[PDB]
């Protein structure tokens, strides 16, 4: 038993709500939240933005420091840092951004990622302003991932598709 509520379940391991990824992580405090991250760590825009904002910037401090030491991530890769008030860790996996030009192929490596933890608070990798068509990202996460996710789907009418064309 866990602490998530109101989730459809798609599958085994993969449930599905329409949420704010942010409110999610303030009321359940998971084990470990997942961000749509980029290769530099630079939470600008999007799930990255929104998580950082309500850390008040502590996560872009310590992701700078992070690249300071260790350079760029992977598109494909990822890194365990703090979830600061959001969650215990926070999960940064890049997807490919298909608006930046980056290989839509790359969506299964950085799903893979996810299967190094039990339990993860997670959106759809590589959909909204990542430029991927969010049906393939849901059936790339449904087929790669075998830990338990709950999937935060920000967009009503995304998640509303979502549902009602899986297969
Ligand atoms: O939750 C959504 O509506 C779809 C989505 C997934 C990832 C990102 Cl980074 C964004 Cl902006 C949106």
């Amino acid at each position: 038993v866990n602490s998530f509520s109101g989730y459809l379940k798609l599958t085994d391991n993969v449930y599905i709500k329409n949420a704010d990824i942010v409110e999610e992580a303030k009321k359940v405090k998971p084990t470990v939240v997942v961000n749509a991250a980029n290769v530099y760590l630079k939470h600008g825009g999007g799930v990255a933005g929104a998580l950082n904002k309500a850390t008040n910037n502590a996560m872009q401090v310590e992701s700078d420091d992070y690249i300071a030491t260790n350079g760029p991530l992977k598109v494909g890769g990822s890194c365990v840092l703090s979830g600061h008030n959001l969650a215990k860790h926070c999960l940064h996996v890049v997807g490919p951004n298909v608006n930046k030009g980056e290989d839509i192929q790359l969506l299964k490596s950085a799903y893979e990622n996810f299967n190094q933890h039990e339990v993860l608070l997670a959106p759809l990798l590589s959909a909204g302003i990542f430029g991927a068509d969010p049906i393939h990202s849901l059936r790339v996460c449904v087929d790669t991932v075998r830990t338990n996710v709950y999937l935060a789907v920000f967009d009503k009418n995304l998640y509303d598709k979502l549902v009602s064309s899986f297969l």
